[PDB]
């Protein structure tokens, strides 16, 4: 329907852009509070960077 | 500095399940570089969407 049109159009911004518009933002949101394991992989991603940079100098 | 950023984001994301910009930044960074992450988050939108498309009455 028109909602999933719209859903569509936002994962082609990401695909071909890399770029995660608002509705797509909002989303993956959702996904953070339900489902744990989506929760844990956006941690670990986190988690990657800042492991990193508290040991930097700059 | 960016270790402390990412910190303090991580808690927002763990407490509120939203992510500030400042972590939309290495998600973002994440996905341009990591050809699985970038397809976990299509899939995220994929079952958005498919739900948004569910059967259903006019």
């Amino acid at each position: 329907g028109p909602l999933g049109s719209k859903i569509a159009s936002a994962r082609e911004v990401i695909k071909r852009d890399g770029v995660i518009p608002p509705e797509a933002l909002t989303i993956i949101e959702q996904r953070l509070r339900s489902d744990p394991m989506f929760r844990q992989q956006i941690d670990n991603v986190l988690a990657d960077a800042e492991c990193d940079a508290n040991r930097a100098a700059y």
